[PDB]
């Protein structure tokens, strides 16, 4: 479930993208 995890990690990835936005 590596490609899947990438989605979660992506969830973690974007959730982060938000941390970037919030600050922006």
């Amino acid at each position: 479930i590596w490609l899947t995890a990438l989605k979660f990690l992506g969830k973690n990835l974007g959730k982060l993208a938000k941390q970037q936005l919030a600050k922006l």
